[PDB]
């Protein structure tokens, strides 16, 4: 049903949030952290667009 | 350095993306999936705001 690339992107975004969590836990500098949050929001936005394109009929 | 609540939110958002990944892998309906993506984007946005408030001096 969903292309493997969709599932994989979601898996990557998962590891990315995990890392951001670990950045916070290690006391990394805030701008580093907020940079990565914004990158994840963008990746999620692209992923939703891809899914919407692939499954438009059922997404509407 | 970061409040435990920040770290924990990031941990929750992590499990949430994991679930979304599993929704995709199981062929869940697209609107369900896109609903959860949007919820994660919002959680991430709130988390960045919290961090920015707590560490404004070093985030600027």
């Amino acid at each position: 049903k969903y292309r493997k690339q969709v599932i994989n992107r979601l898996a990557r975004i998962e590891g990315h949030v995990r890392a951001i969590k670990e950045m916070a836990a290690e006391g990394r500098d805030c701008p580093d952290i907020l940079l990565q949050i914004a990158a994840v929001r963008k990746a999620l936005d692209s992923t939703a667009k891809v899914i919407f394109a692939d499954h438009m009929e059922s997404c509407l």
